[PDB]
């Protein structure tokens, strides 16, 4: 047990929640783990898994991101900002995955998990690169259902910082891709009161958040620190009753102590 996972430990003590945190510091290609082999639910930060498949689709498919996707009243599920101005009309794939990462529209989202055959088309991109612990079994919105104990649409800290680092600084996308990737996650949205609320000011990330019942809240990003190689950092963290409050301030406190144990 390091400092650091100390530390973790004791800022998971004072939530009273399950926390799950996986560093990966290219400077050394170390590692920093806090329950980093067990499982938790995914929510929207799934939607990387999903839109990286798309761009891999995309290097042989050459026009596939421009291809039109209709959005009908029927396809709007929970939340969709950006799908609903659309409705009765079209999206490219582009646009929906520019929705689902930046601002985790779900029915953009969805369209991604349809493009791809289904929720198994993005498990099987995961296992394609090397991820044998992601699975997405449903669609939005019920993959966000985050019960305990269920492994549906879960993987863990682990595999989730090693493939967030093959996508956006290693070779699992071709170098446009991987470049549109990262374009999108520093785009995102929703992140600041997360991961990027723990970092130094003079850092710049890119990252992708997801929320679910059980107060389930999480957050995954890519880091360039000042003057140092960038950073992979997932952070996970779940909840025992179902209408638990979201708590992006435990994912800012476990950013803070991971930035200052580096
Ligand atoms: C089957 C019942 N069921 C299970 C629970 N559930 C969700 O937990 N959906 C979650 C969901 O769709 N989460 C999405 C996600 O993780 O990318 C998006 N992130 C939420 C956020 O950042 O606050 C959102 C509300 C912008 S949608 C959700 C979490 C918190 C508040 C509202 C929705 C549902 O949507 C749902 O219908
Ligand atoms: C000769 C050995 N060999 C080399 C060629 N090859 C493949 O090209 N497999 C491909 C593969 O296993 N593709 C996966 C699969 O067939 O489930 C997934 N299906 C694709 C799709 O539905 O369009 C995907 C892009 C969503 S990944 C692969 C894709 C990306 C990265 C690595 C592999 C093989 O699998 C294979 O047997």
């Amino acid at each position: 047990t390091s400092a650091v996972q100390q530390k973790l430990a004791a800022l998971e003590k004072s939530s009273g929640g399950r926390l799950g945190v996986a560093l990966i510091d290219t400077a050394d290609n170390t590692q920093v783990l806090y329950r980093g082999d067990e499982r938790f639910p995914m929510c929207g930060t799934s939607k990387v898994m999903a839109a990286a498949a798309v761009l891999k689709q995309s290097e042989t498919q050459k026009q596939l991101l421009n291809q039109p996707v209709e959005i009908k009243p029927a396809d709007l599920v929970n939340y969709n900002p950006i799908a609903e101005k659309h409705v009765n009309g079209t999206m490219t794939l582009a646009e929906l995955s520019a929705a689902a990462l930046q601002y985790s529209d779900n029915t953009a989202m969805n369209k991604l998990i349809a493009q791809l055959g289904g929720p198994g088309g993005v498990t099987a991109f995961a296992r394609a690169i090397g991820d044998e612990t992601f699975r997405l079994d449903r669609t939005e919105p019920t993959l966000n259902t985050a019960i305990p104990g269920d492994p549906r649409d879960t993987t863990t800290p682990r595999a989730m910082a090693q493939t967030l680092r093959q996508l956006t600084l290693g070779h699992a996308l071709g170098e446009t891709q991987r470049a549109q990737l990262v374009t999108w996650l520093k785009g995102n949205t929703t992140g600041a009161a997360s991961i990027r609320a723990g970092l130094p000011t003079s850092w710049t990330a890119g990252d992708k958040t997801g929320s679910g019942d059980y107060g389930t809240t999480n957050d995954i990003a890519v880091i360039w620190p000042q003057g140092r190689a960038p950073l992979v950092l997932v952070t996970y963290f779940t909840q025992p009753q179902q209408n638990a409050e979201s708590r992006r301030d435990v994912l800012a406190s476990a950013a803070r102590i991971i930035a200052e144990g580096l």
